[PDB]
């Protein structure tokens, strides 16, 4: 279960944020370690599209090789905060699981720059027990966590030094396909 009621960042640039490009994931913080394997690869776009807010994820696993994207349409709780519903789809949007209550997730953007961010989610899917997710993004795949990003980590009352990279995994992204989704 997740315990955490994420701050937004004060002041959110939503439209700076949901711009239609994509964010890598470099670093994770997961609550409760073993929901997830220590070695692993995500990212996502973000935007507006027909005047929807979406979000269009990628999941790869770099030992097994499982891989996924999903797509989300966002519902705004408060500027930063959002309940997104997910469906999953093959990279060209083709739907492989349907939107169905109760397989969403809330997603809180705690702090954001042009380049970097800091993200806390709690993931909801059927019967599964999950727990706190944060994450630093950068618009660059191989960026170190910057001074800005760091200080946010720590003003969370989080430890950087505990989140995991991703950046040793030979992680590669399709990000054409990232951004196509977002309209699907």
């Amino acid at each position: 279960a997740c315990t955490k009621n994420a701050i937004a960042q004060t002041g959110f640039n939503k439209d700076k944020y949901f711009n239609g490009d994509v964010w890598y994931v470099t670093d994770y913080l997961d609550l409760e370690p073993d929901d997830v394997p220590k070695r692993y690869c995500a990212a996502l776009a973000a935007g507006t599209a027909s005047g929807k807010l979406k979000e269009a994820l990628y999941h790869y696993d770099p030992k097994t090789q499982d891989t996924f994207y999903d797509v989300s349409e966002l519902q705004v709780e408060s500027l930063g905060k959002y309940t997104a519903n997910f469906k999953k789809v093959d990279k060209n949007g083709n739907v492989k699981v349907a939107v169905t209550a109760g397989n969403y997730y809330t997603f809180t953007v705690m702090y954001a720059d042009d380049s970097s961010a800091l993200i806390h989610t709690c993931l909801h899917k059927g019967n599964k027990d999950l727990g706190d997710l944060y994450a630093v993004l950068n618009r660059n795949k191989d960026a170190a966590a910057g001074d800005k990003v760091k200080s946010a980590v720590s003003a969370a009352t989080l430890e950087f030094s505990k989140f995991i990279s991703t950046k040793e995994n030979n992680c590669a992204y399709d990000n054409d396909s990232l951004k196509s989704l977002l309209t699907k």
